[PDB]
């Protein structure tokens, strides 16, 4: 639940995100996968790559993470009024591609690393603040629809 204020710091810290969308979803992916390898598993199209290099050197692996990240900002967008956006998320990474919400979590803090990284002493404390919680009401969105479907 935020305010406001910190809806309008989550999209101006999305942005930034904006301005270079494939650069931020390619990062935020290879943060994720070598953060921990297990994610990987979870795609047969990228299960191939063993190094980071290869990971930075995939298009495809640009491309979905243009694809996340543009979902993710069409979500964020919402200011929490995203129940039409989320639920067939939440339904294909549940049913389909048999995704734990431990790795949402995951790919969350991955988001906060990269952005520090990307944006060093241009990310404050605020805004921090404010991206984790969002991300942590998008996390709490689906951790409801994965108790519905009785996922683990
Ligand atoms: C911010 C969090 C995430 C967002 C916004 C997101 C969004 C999406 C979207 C839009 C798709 C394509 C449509 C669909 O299949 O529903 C997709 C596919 C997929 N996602 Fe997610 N995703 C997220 C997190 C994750 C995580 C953490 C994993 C695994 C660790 C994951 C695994 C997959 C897989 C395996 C596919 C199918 C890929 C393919 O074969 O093309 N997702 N995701």
């Amino acid at each position: 639940g935020l305010s406001d204020g910190e809806w309008q710091q989550v999209l101006n810290v999305w942005g930034k995100v904006e301005a270079d969308i494939a650069g931020h979803g390619q990062e935020v992916l290879i943060r994720l996968f070598t953060g921990h390898p297990e994610t990987l598993e979870k795609f047969d199209k990228f299960k191939h790559l063993k190094t980071e290099a290869e990971m930075k050197a995939s298009e495809d692996l640009k491309k979905h993470g243009t694809v996340v990240l543009t979902a993710l900002g069409g979500i964020l967008k919402k200011k929490g009024h995203h129940e039409a956006e989320l639920k067939p998320l939440a339904q294909s990474h549940a049913t389909k591609h048999k995704i734990p919400i431990k790795y949402l979590e995951f790919i969350s803090d991955a988001i906060i690393h990269v952005l520090h990284s990307k944006h060093p002493g241009d990310f404050g404390a605020d805004a921090q603040g404010a991206m984790t919680k969002a991300l942590e009401l998008f996390r709490n969105d689906i951790a409801a629809k994965y108790k519905e479907l009785g996922f683990q």
